[PDB]
């Protein structure tokens, strides 16, 4: 008939999109650095009705931005404060006043006069002494040790991942999405909930927990190579304490340099342990195995201790008032499945590496007095081995991240496209996505809005200004340099689109419609232009 | 040479040192499409 | 007054801090810095002779 080529900008269509990130928050703690901005008190989310989003949670980039991230705040905070390479001499340590795991090591350190030195006395644990005037610190012949600057605070505090100009975050809401696959309920958030960065090994502290039943994710569930993380819809407490009554004592090294060390225990000598209420974790595993036996046939399971390794890998590491613990989970995994109280010991470490990075030791210094905590497991880290096998474990970080960005995706904001229509030359953002393109072109306002809106977000709003001024050029040179709906006179070709007005109008999304003539809009965009030079 | 004025067009917009060249490419395009609103024409190549 | 008892004495901060010395090519002496408006900003001057605070 009488068609012309409409063209409209900010229209309610996306890509998948890489992106950077910035954080939102809500003395000196570890993880507040104040890089990122304060939070929205009433964070908005808009239901996008009729929307279906293929998510992934194992290719997530949300990920490698976060684990990036993490460290950044970790090194930057320990700049500041004294390293420990004074210490690296050597130590005699013996066992003369403590037990009828802990050495009382005399050495020779400088004092803020360079030409003096006196004989002093600290605590260490075994497993940061190596043996060789018997013994060294164990990373002297690696790097140096840097301590812990005394007044940071490692407790973690919620982080939320805001959007840039441009973006937007996408979360699944359906309750059983294990990670992968269509979500069927998807909503528009501005950003992520508080994600605490939790650092631990084989049990995940203080997460999210599932609304209806365990979930059992995998990337590949028939693999061995892969990790399942299992997400509990029920809380199980762990009680961890460090009952030895440490002194701190401060030892001058330099000049305005002080090192804590260790000073007498007072009291008796007493292991580190963590307490697990025998019926809560059997009714754990018992719906544990009855959802795993959902992937696998229905096999005898076994729960085996890790194979071995790195303390690091074999034991259950986490931050529990600012000290150091590696619990034996073997007391947990030890059990077989056909068709009281759990006390775990625990070893604690000055000298610790983290984020598996070989040759950036941290010496973290004594906490004075007892410590307890109470943590809530709210999923394990589960290995395959080669009757099914698991064993607890998986060091890398960014699996602890990934349970709890899976609901998350980020895209990116394609405003610009054309329709053919009869003219010749509130919702919130995205909530006309699912509606249909003749009630969507009524909200372009919202999107076009929402493209304005360090050297990371300098470039990253940079970049957002440059793409919305090469959209407007664009526009300036097809015409209607200043509208959101342009009326051009290219006709348009049936063979494009063969859509009545009724099916391209009130049937059709603006997503839908991308797809249909996806390649077509290299031949409309040249004859737009082409037209206008005419 | 008149009729072939987008390509040109198209290539004003196409660390620190390089932070600072694309803020200023931002700046120099920003105030000539300023100056042409002012005279008339913001949106056209050729104004008359 | 930079020195202070404790082989008698020690410098005033040897047990608070590094001392750094001043580059002995770096004069101290004073240059007028005039501060100047970005853009979208402007500078109000008063010129009121009685103008107090
Ligand atoms: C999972 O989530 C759980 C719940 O959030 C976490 O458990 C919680 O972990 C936090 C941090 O470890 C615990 O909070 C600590 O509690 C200590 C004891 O407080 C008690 O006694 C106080 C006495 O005055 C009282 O006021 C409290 O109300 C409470 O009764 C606190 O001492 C500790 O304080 C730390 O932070 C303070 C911030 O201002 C700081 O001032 C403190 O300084 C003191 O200690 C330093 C040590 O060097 C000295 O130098 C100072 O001079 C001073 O003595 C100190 O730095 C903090 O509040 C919380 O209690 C605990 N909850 C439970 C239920 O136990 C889990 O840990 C999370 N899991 C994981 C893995 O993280
Ligand atoms: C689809 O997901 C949305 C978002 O989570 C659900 O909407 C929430 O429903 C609860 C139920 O009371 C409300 O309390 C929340 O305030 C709603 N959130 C928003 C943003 O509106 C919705 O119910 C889910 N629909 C289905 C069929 O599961
Ligand atoms: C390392 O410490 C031990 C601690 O026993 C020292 O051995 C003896 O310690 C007693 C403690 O009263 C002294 O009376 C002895 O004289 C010490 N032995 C000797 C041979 O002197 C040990 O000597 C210390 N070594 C170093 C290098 O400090
Ligand atoms: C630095 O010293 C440490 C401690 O002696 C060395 O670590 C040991 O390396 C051997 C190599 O076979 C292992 O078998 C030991 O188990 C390691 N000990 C500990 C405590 O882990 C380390 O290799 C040395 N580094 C260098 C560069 O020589
Ligand atoms: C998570 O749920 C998704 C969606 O059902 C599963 O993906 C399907 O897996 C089967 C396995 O044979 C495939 O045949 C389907 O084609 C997959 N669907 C899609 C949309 O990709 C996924 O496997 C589940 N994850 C786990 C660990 O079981
Ligand atoms: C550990 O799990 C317990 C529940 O078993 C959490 O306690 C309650 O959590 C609900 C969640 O909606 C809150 O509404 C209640 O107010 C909490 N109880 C109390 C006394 O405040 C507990 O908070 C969890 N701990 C962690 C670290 O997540
Ligand atoms: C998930 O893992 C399974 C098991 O490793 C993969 O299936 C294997 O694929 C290789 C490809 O060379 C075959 O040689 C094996 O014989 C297959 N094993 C079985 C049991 O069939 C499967 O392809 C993986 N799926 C994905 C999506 O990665
Ligand atoms: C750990 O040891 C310290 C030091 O003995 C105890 O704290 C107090 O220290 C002062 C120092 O003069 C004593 O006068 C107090 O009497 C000590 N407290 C008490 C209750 O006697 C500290 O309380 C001990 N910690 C625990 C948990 O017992
Ligand atoms: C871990 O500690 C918590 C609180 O310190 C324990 O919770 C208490 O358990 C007793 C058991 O009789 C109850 O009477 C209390 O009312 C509980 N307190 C609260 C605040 O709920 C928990 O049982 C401990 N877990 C283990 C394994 O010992
Ligand atoms: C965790 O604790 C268990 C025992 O509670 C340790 O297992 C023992 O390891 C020694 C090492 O030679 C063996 O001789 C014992 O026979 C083992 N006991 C059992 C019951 O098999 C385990 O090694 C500890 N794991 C870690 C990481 O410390
Ligand atoms: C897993 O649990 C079983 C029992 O539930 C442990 O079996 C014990 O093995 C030691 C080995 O010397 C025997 O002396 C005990 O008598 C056995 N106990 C029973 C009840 O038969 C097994 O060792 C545990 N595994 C680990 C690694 O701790
Ligand atoms: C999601 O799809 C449903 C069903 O097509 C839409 O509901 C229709 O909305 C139109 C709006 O004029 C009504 O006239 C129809 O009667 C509604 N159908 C039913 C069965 O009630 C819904 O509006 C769509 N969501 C969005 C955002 O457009
Ligand atoms: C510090 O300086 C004083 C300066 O008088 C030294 O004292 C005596 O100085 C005279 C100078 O000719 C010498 O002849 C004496 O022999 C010095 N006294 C002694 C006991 O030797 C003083 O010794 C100096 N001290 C140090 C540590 O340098
Ligand atoms: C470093 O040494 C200086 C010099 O002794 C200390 O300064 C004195 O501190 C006392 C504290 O009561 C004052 O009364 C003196 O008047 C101070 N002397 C001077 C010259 O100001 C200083 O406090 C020491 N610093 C540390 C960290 O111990
Ligand atoms: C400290 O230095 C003295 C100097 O003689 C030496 O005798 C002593 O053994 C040294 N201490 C240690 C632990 O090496
Ligand atoms: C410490 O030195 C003594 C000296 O005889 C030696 O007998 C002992 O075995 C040494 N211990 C270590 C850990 O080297
Ligand atoms: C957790 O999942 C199990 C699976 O059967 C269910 O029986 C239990 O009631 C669920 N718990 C909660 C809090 O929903
Ligand atoms: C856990 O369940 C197993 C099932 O065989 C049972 O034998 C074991 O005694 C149970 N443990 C507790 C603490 O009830
Ligand atoms: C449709 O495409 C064909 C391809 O040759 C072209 O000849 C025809 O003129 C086009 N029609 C319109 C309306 O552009
Ligand atoms: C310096 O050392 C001498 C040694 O006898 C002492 O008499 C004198 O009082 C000391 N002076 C100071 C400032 O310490």
């Amino acid at each position: 008939e009488n068609l012309w080529v409409t063209v409209y900008y900010g229209v309610p269509v996306w890509k998948d999109a890489e992106t950077t990130l910035f954080c939102a928050s809500d003395k000196r703690n570890v993880w507040a650095t104040h890089a990122c901005v304060p939070t929205d008190p009433n964070p908005q989310e808009i239901v996008l009705e009729n929307v279906t989003e293929n998510f992934n949670m194992w290719k997530n980039n949300m990920v490698e931005q976060m684990h990036t991230d993490i460290i950044s705040l970790w090194d930057q905070s320990l700049k500041p404060c004294v390293k420990l390479t004074p210490l690296c001499v050597t130590l005699n340590c013996t066992n003369v006043n403590v037990t009828n795991e802990i050495k009382n090591c005399s050495f020779n350190i400088t004092t803020e006069l360079r030409d003096k030195k006196k004989k002093v006395y600290a605590l260490f644990y075994r497993l940061d002494v190596v043996p060789i005037s018997n013994y060294r610190l164990i990373n002297c012949n690696t790097s140096a040790i840097t301590q812990a600057c005394p007044k940071v605070s490692f407790e973690p505090i919620p982080i939320h991942y805001c959007a840039p100009a441009g973006f937007a975050i996408l979360k699944c809401n359906d309750k059983k999405f294990n990670g992968t696959g269509p979500c069927k309920n998807v909503s528009t958030v501005q950003c992520t909930h508080g994600i605490k960065p939790v650092v631990s090994t084989q049990l995940l502290l203080n997460g999210s927990l599932a609304e209806e039943e365990i979930i059992i994710r995998s990337e590949n569930i028939t693999n061995n190579a892969k990790t399942i993380i299992v997400q509990l819809n029920e809380s199980v407490e762990i009680n961890c304490t460090r009952p030895n009554n440490n002194t701190r004592k401060s030892i001058r090294i330099g000049p305005g340099q002080w090192f804590y060390a260790t000073g007498d225990i007072i009291g008796d000598i007493r292991q580190a342990h963590c307490n697990i209420s025998g019926t809560k974790w059997n009714k754990t595993l018992q719906q544990v195995v009855k959802k795993l036996r959902e992937h696998f046939n229905n096999k005898t399971i076994i729960f085996n201790p890790s194979s071995g390794g790195d303390l690091e890998i074999t034991t259950h590491s986490f931050n529990c008032g600012g000290e150091f613990f590696y619990c034996n989970t073997s007391g947990l995994f030890n059990s077989t499945w056909i068709g009281d109280t759990i006390t775990l010991p625990c070893r604690i470490k000055q000298i610790i590496n983290m984020w598996q990075r070989v040759g950036q030791p941290m010496y973290a210094p004594p906490i004075q007095g007892k410590i307890r905590c109470v943590s809530n497991i709210t999923g394990l880290l589960l290995t395959r081995d080669g009757t099914e096998t698991f064993r607890p474990g998986g060091g890398d970080m960014r699996d602890n991240w990934r349970s709890e960005l899976y609901k998350y995706k980020v895209v990116k904001i394609e405003p610009l496209g054309v329709a053919p229509t009869r003219c010749k030359r509130f919702l919130g953002f995205l909530g006309a996505a699912g509606s249909t393109m003749g009630a969507a072109s009524m909200t372009l306002t919202v999107q076009a809005r929402n493209l304005l809106s360090g050297i990371k977000q300098l470039q990253a709003r940079v970049l957002a200004v440059e793409r919305y001024l090469r959209d407007q050029q664009l526009l300036g040179i097809w015409g209607c340099s200043g509208k959101l709906i342009c009326c051009t006179n290219v006709p348009w070709n049936s063979s494009w689109s063969n859509k009545s007005q009724d099916e391209i109008w009130d049937n059709m999304t603006w997503m839908e419609w991308d797809k249909e003539i996806n390649n077509y809009t290299d031949i409309i965009y040249s004859l737009i232009e082409e037209s206008q030079n005419q």
